[PDB]
Formats: structure tokens, sequence, C-alpha cells
């Protein structure tokens, strides 16, 4: 049977303000998977529905990227992307409010070294997903990652108390860099905020100003309709992990779906 009958031609999405989506919504318009349907949702709703079908090895396919804590709990694939919708060589950015590293040289020039893998930031995933809270398990992080944490202060000195406010989207991901970021600095003696914010008004945060810093530029694909809103308005100043991915998830057992060619049929 063919995946729009396995799955009645729905695709289960996340964040409506999120590139995934917008991604999404260009790989069906390319593809021509014009009577399909996505899901508006998010995150934790997304991996719900995820646990539900794939517990029951019924057919589901979800807006997925990686690193995800769902890719070591569960057997997944993407679906091969031949047309490159989803383009290529996605990386993930540290921003801030333009003239920051003006300001506050000191937390920008870290922010600049921050960097880390997959591996590493599942981690922290992984555990917050088990219900720990991030700032507790950020904690144990840096403590276990001694030789890391020292390449990203190569430089940078304690403080006083300064004030710095990351502005964040709580996917998975940027929940831990934006927690394991949060530690390194209030070791080094700022005061943190950290703001909850969705997609496009994490981007208006930063390039108004409201909030200093994000770990969360998915570039230059996954964001580029905000980042190309709001050039000139923002610095980019790192970029924290690269070779990351995104596109259309199925669970293994979906043994004869392996291309968005495959929806067609
Ligand atoms: C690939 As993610 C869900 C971490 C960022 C976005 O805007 O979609």
């Amino acid at each position: 049977a063919s995946a729009a009958e396995q799955v009645n031609k729905t695709i289960i999405g996340i964040d409506p303000g999120s590139g995934i989506m917008s991604l999404t919504d260009k790989a069906m318009k390319d593809y021509d998977l014009n009577d399909w349907t996505l899901i508006s949702a998010s995150s934790a709703a997304m991996t719900a529905t995820l646990k539900k079908s794939y517990d029951r090895k019924k057919p589901i396919i979800i807006t997925g990227w990686t690193p995800h804590w769902m890719f070591s709990r569960y057997k997944l694939k993407y679906l091969d992307d031949p047309k490159q919708s989803y383009g290529s060589a996605e990386e993930i950015h540290t921003i801030t409010r333009k003239g920051f590293s003006k300001e506050q040289p000191n937390a920008a020039k870290l922010l600049s070294q921050f960097k880390w893998t997959q591996d590493e930031m599942g981690e922290i995933m992984i555990k917050v997903e088990e219900g720990e809270k991030p700032a507790k398990v950020a904690a144990e992080y840096v403590n276990k990652h001694k030789d890391q944490i020292a390449e990203w202060t190569k430089g940078v000195q304690k403080v006083k108390g300064d004030k710095i406010n990351l502005a964040y989207v709580a996917w998975d991901s940027e929940i831990a860099s934006t927690n394991v970021i949060g530690k390194v600095l209030e070791d080094l003696g700022y005061e943190v905020t950290l703001t909850q914010v969705e997609a496009g008004p994490m981007w208006t945060a930063i390039a108004t100003g409201s909030a200093d810093a994000s770990l969360s530029a998915w570039l230059p694909n996954t964001h580029k309709a905000y980042a190309a809103k709001y050039k000139g308005k923002y610095d980019d100043i790192g970029t924290s992990m690269t070779g990351v991915k995104m596109g259309l998830v199925v669970p293994q057992y979906m043994k004869n779906v392996n291309s968005i060619e495959d929806l067609k049929k």
C-alpha cells in the first residue's frame, strides 16, 4: 500500500512559525503533493503522536530534524529529498542584537566560541525529555565536560552580575543549547534571563534589541525569510553546530516509503 493510503495524505508538523513548517510547505508544492495536509502543532505534541503511532507500529510522517533525541530513542529515517526542497549544508548560529559585541565584548567572545556536536547536545536532550529540569541537567553537563568548557572560555573573564537576556524558542535542541550556555554564563558571574518566545518573535526580539542574544538561529535555509527580513539589524557571531538536517521523517518499519517522491504514488 502507498504512503498516501498509509497515512491518509497527512503529515504531522510542529509550531506554525518555524522554518521547517515553511520549508515543508515548499516541498509539498515542489513535489506536487497538492491534495496533502500539513497539521500545525508544536514540538511536544508532534513527538507524543509519534510515540503513540510508533508503539502501535502505525505509519506516520513528521516534520523532523537532527539533532533530536527522537532519533536515538526510535528507529527513524529521512525520506530522500532529490529536489533539495529542504536545501543543503545547514548550520546553527549564534546571533545578537546589533553592536552587542561593542557593549559586552566579554560575553560576545564567549558566545562566539560556543560550539558542540549532536551527540553532546543529545546528552542534555535525553535527560530533559525524561523529565529532569533543564537547569539541573545543564549543570551536570558543564561539570562532566571540563576540557570543553575551557575551550569556550579561552580569553573569557568573570564578571560582577552583568545582565544578559537570552531569547530562545522551545524546540528540544534549543532548550539544551540555551540552558548549557545559560549555565556557563551564570558561573562566569552574569545575571541570566531566558525569555521564551515563538520563532518570529525570537527574531524580532534580537533585531529590535528587546533581547541580547540567541542560540536558536538555523541558517541559511531554515530561517532564510527571517534573516532576509532583518538583514543589517543583528549580528551573526558564531556557528555552534554544522551538518544539521531537516525534512520528512518516517519510522524505518515503513520499508516501502523512502523518498518524498513515494508520496506522489
Ligand atoms: C529545524 As528547528 C524545529 C530546531 C528551527 C525551525 O525554525 O524550524
